[PDB]
């Protein structure tokens, strides 16, 4: 499975969605069972370093990948399922530059998944609940838009939630015991006890992600600290990071390759490479259509 390194799968050009041929033919070639991985989040984040390390690359921590956009993929082998393939998609230049087809480039790496990765930096904040609450509802838009005919049965086709924390090394708080990163999930997801309309829209969020996302893990990650850039424009190695940094991400890591699930359709058949395709034309053509018929909506 050659794949040295990444690849574009849906390039953002013009305001414009368009899939990748060259991408799809690699798709097409793979037969194996697929374990798709979005980390997703915006642009500067440290996204990559996930990616590098959950490909296997052991030299895998650029600084600075400077200028002078969509979702990209990339296909390893699963390191602790044989006969299962890794696919892992990265939503590439979200928010960069800034219609916006950020909602939508983060919508179809969530459908195209089977575990979906939130990568953000700071204290979890009420923007980011708020698109996580937009690209729920906008995936159910259009995921309906596939279906033979014009709800407990969306909630079994959702990925597994996780969030990884950047540049929050603080995480410092307790009861008795310091809190665990899952615990400061849940406690930053608790609801707003008020009867009012600006709690109210304060808790949909919230509420959104208690029932869409039933499986839910969190990692807090450290600022990542390192010898300083020798010579600008390279790419460091393990051995030259915070070794809690390393240590964290490795956590983060060993609980993809064990706990992700296989993609899997509706009647649960299992997702290859060709029935990737189908779902990344599928979608591209859903949305790229500029059609999505008005339903009823599922908060
Ligand atoms: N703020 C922050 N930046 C990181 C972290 N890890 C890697 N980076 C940097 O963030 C950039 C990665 O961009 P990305 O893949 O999220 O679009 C790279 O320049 C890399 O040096 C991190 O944990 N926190």
């Amino acid at each position: 499975i050659h794949m040295t390194g990444p690849m574009c799968l849906i390039e953002n050009t013009n305001g414009r969605l368009m899939a990748n041929p060259e991408a799809l033919k690699i798709l097409s070639a793979i037969t194996q069972p697929m374990v798709v991985v979005a980390i997703v989040g915006l642009y500067r984040t440290g996204k990559s370093y996930l990616m590098n390390k959950l490909a296997g690359k052991k030299k895998g921590f650029s600084l600075g990948s400077t200028v002078q956009k969509g979702i990209w993929m990339w296909c390893v082998p699963h390191p602790k399922k044989p006969g299962h393939i890794l696919v892992l998609l990265d939503t590439e230049g979200l928010g960069d530059v800034e219609n916006q087809n950020d909602s939508w480039i983060f919508a179809l790496a969530v459908l195209l998944s089977s575990t979906f990765v939130y990568n953000s930096i700071g204290t979890i904040n009420q923007q980011a609940m708020d698109q996580l609450y937009y690209v729920t509802e906008l995936t159910h838009r259009i995921r309906s838009k596939s279906s033979p005919d014009e709800s407990a049965d969306f909630v079994s086709f959702f990925p597994d939630f996780v969030w990884t924390l950047r540049d929050f090394s603080l995480d410092l708080e307790a009861d008795g015991q310091p809190l665990t990163p899952d615990e400061y999930l849940t406690y930053s997801l608790k609801l707003k006890k008020g009867t009012s309309q600006k709690d109210e829209t304060f808790n949909l969020p919230r509420l959104c992600i208690r029932k869409f996302f039933p499986k839910k893990k969190c990692f807090v990650f450290d600022r990542p600290v390192h010898r300083r850039k020798l010579a600008q424009l390279e790419k460091l190695q393990d051995e030259e990071l915070d070794p809690e940094f390393v240590q964290q991400v490795a956590d983060f890591c060993s609980y993809i390759f064990s706990n992700s699930k296989t993609k899997t359709l509706s009647g649960g058949i299992q997702v290859n490479g060709p029935r990737l395709e189908s779902l990344v034309l599928t979608y591209v053509n859903a949305i790229s259509s500029g059609d999505l018929p008005c339903m009823e909506n599922a908060v």
